């Protein structure tokens, strides 16, 4: 049994309640299986948050509310649809950090890399830890979802994090700490595949689940994990492959433009056809192969109205669920 899920950026483009509901419509439509919604980036922090200072009740342009978030998440359940968070840690962190930046700007002090604004400080930093992990806490109780009690799952980004090819062991630490908090509250943890390397895998929490999508390329010019490496150390892996499953929405694309994408999916796109360095579509036979997904980016789609994201995800996410 493959699972089919689309993960939708909500932080570099805003998203209103009622265009989530409609794609989640179209989803569970299509039998699809979850949602993953990828809220926290460097551009904003797009979910409402007692603890970072976003707790308006009202609809607004940078934040979904507390009750918006959860009417959403009650009727993606109804549907039969799971919804998994995706908070991205270490970096992709600067909407977050801003926050806490307001809140407390001692505490930002105390948890920012020294060179990176984006970057939450990963290299044993216990203050860094707990600010996270209080962030952490309330997402896990805000995505409760009791009718998949035992099922729960949350991303946790681990995407191209500098200073971890060379600081490996300390973003590996890092990694199964947050992985020790959420699997207190019964979520499987997931993470990118891109900034784990030889070197870390041994001492990666294998209740991590991977979201391999771009096979990465070592400083030393050799190549970085496959899915096979993945498999050998105990790891299951969703394809998420960085051609055929990603798609930036853009005010600058047609109908011809979706329908190309679509005729383009239709030969590039399989269940196990990963990106590799040598074969962006490569066909890998393993036994650890959980499912995939296609993506919504948000950072293309800065003019494009609601009608218009609808316009241009809809086709996709129908086309892709019955590929
Ligand atoms: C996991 C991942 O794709 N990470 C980044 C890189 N990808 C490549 C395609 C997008 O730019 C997207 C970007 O929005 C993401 O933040």
């Amino acid at each position: 049994d493959q699972e089919k899920g689309i993960t939708i950026d909500i932080s570099r483009k805003h998203y209103t309640v009622e265009t989530l509901k409609s794609l989640v419509d179209e989803i569970s439509y299509n039998g699809g299986n979850y949602v993953q919604l990828h809220f926290s980036d460097n551009e904003n922090y797009a979910i409402a948050s007692e603890y970072l200072g976003q707790s308006s009740e009202n609809t607004n342009n940078t934040y979904l509310t507390k009750n918006e978030l959860l009417s959403l998440i009650a009727y993606s359940n109804d549907k039969d649809i799971l919804v998994i968070p995706d908070i991205d840690l270490p970096a992709h962190s600067k909407g977050w950090l801003e926050l806490i930046k307001k809140k407390d700007v001692k505490l930002y002090n105390d948890i920012v890399t020294d060179y990176s604004e984006e970057t939450l400080d990963y290299y044993d930093n216990r203050v860094a830890l707990d600010t996270v992990n209080q962030l952490l806490d309330e997402v896990l109780d805000l995505f409760y979802q009791p009718k998949f009690e035992g099922k729960q799952r949350i991303v946790l980004g681990g995407d191209e994090v500098s200073g971890s090819e060379v600081h490996q062991l300390d973003f590996i630490d890092f990694m199964n700490q947050i992985a020790s908090t959420v699997k207190e509250s019964k979520y499987e943890p997931q993470m990118w595949n891109d900034s784990i390397t030889s070197e870390g895998i041994a001492n990666l929490d294998d209740s991590f689940s991977i979201l391999y999508w771009q096979q990465s390329t070592l400083s030393s010019g050799e190549e970085s994990l496959n899915v096979e490496d993945f498999e050998n150390w105990g790891f299951s892996v969703y394809n998420y492959n960085a051609y055929s499953l990603y798609f930036l929405p853009s005010n600058g694309f047609t109908q011809e433009d979706i329908n190309e994408q679509m005729d383009y999916m239709n030969w590039a796109y399989a269940h196990n056809k990963f990106f590799y360095i040598s074969d962006y579509y490569h066909a890998v036979e393993t036994s650890n192969v959980k499912g995939s997904s296609l993506t919504f980016w948000g950072e293309h789609a800065t003019d494009l109205s609601q009608k218009k994201l609808l316009k241009q995800e809809l086709p996709l996410i129908r086309h892709y669920l019955n590929l």
